[PDB]
C-alpha cells in the first residue's frame, strides 16, 4: 500500500475530564422522591436534563431512547443507592436539574476567559502537533468528544441513545515503533499500540451509535 510515513511520533489524544458529581442538593426525582444515583446513571440523567425544554426532550422516540440506555447504565452500575426503582420514564423529573444546569450557565456569563484560552492552548501544544519524517506536522482531531445523547434528525430511530465516553482502553494509537508511546491517563492502559506506515491516520476507534470509526488525522 502506498507508504505514509517513514517515521512518525506523537502525544495520543486529550480525554474530557471525568464526569464531576452533582451537588448534594441537586437530583433527579422519581414519584416526587428524590433519587441518589451513582455519578455514572447521574451523568446520564443529566444529559437529557440539560435538554429538557428542547424539541428532543418532547420526541417520545428521543425519551424511549434515552431512557432504556439510562436503565442500562443504571443497571451497569448497582443502581440507585437509596433503593428508589426507577421503572418509568413518566414517573422521572427532571426539572431541578434542568434549572441548576441553566444556573450553571447563567453563571458563566459573570467570567478570565483570555487567561483560560491561554492556559488550554498551551497545554495543547502537546497534541497539535506531530513530528512526522522529522517534521513538526498540524494534527486536527485530538480531542475525543465527550459522551452525550445523540440528538438524529426527523424521525431518525436512534435519536436520544447515548453516545458513551471513549477510554483509553478502546483506542488503538499509530506511531513509528521505536517512538515513545504517550502514557494513557489515570490507571488505563491503550487499547492497542499499532505501527502501520500505510495508514496516516494518528489514532483510531469506533463510536457506539452506528459502529463507524473515528480517526485522529493530520491536519490538510
Amino acid at each position: 500500500d502506498t507508504i505514509k510515513w517513514v517515521t512518525l511520533k506523537h502525544n495520543g489524544v486529550i480525554f474530557p475530564p471525568p464526569y464531576q458529581p452533582l451537588p448534594s442538593h441537586i437530583k433527579l426525582y422519581y414519584d416526587g422522591k428524590p433519587v441518589d444515583l451513582p455519578p455514572q446513571a447521574e451523568e446520564v440523567a443529566g444529559f437529557f436534563a440539560a435538554l429538557l425544554e428542547s424539541d428532543h426532550a418532547k420526541n417520545p422516540v428521543f425519551q424511549k431512547n434515552f431512557f432504556n440506555d439510562f436503565l442500562q447504565v443504571l443497571k451497569e452500575s448497582g443502581g440507585p443507592l437509596n433503593g428508589i426503582e426507577i421503572k418509568e420514564f413518566s414517573r422521572c423529573d427532571f426539572t431541578k436539574m434542568f434549572d441548576y444546569f441553566q444556573l450553571q450557565k447563567e453563571q458563566k456569563k459573570q467570567l478570565e476567559k483570555k487567561q483560560i484560552r491561554l492556559e488550554r492552548e498551551k497545554f495543547e501544544e502537546d497534541y497539535k502537533f506531530c513530528e512526522l519524517d522529522g517534521r513538526r506536522e498540524q494534527v486536527g482531531n485530538f480531542k475525543v468528544e465527550p459522551p452525550d445523547l445523540f440528538r438524529g434528525r426527523g424521525a431518525h430511530p436512534k435519536t436520544g441513545k447515548l453516545k458513551r465516553r471513549v477510554n483509553p482502553e478502546d483506542i488503538v494509537l499509530n506511531l513509528s515503533k521505536d517512538a515513545p508511546v504517550p502514557p494513557a491517563p489515570e490507571g488505563h492502559k491503550w487499547g492497542e499500540i499499532r505501527h502501520d506506515n500505510t495508514v496516516q491516520w494518528l489514532a483510531m476507534w469506533r463510536e457506539n451509535i452506528f459502529n463507524s470509526f473515528k480517526y485522529v488525522r493530520l491536519a490538510a
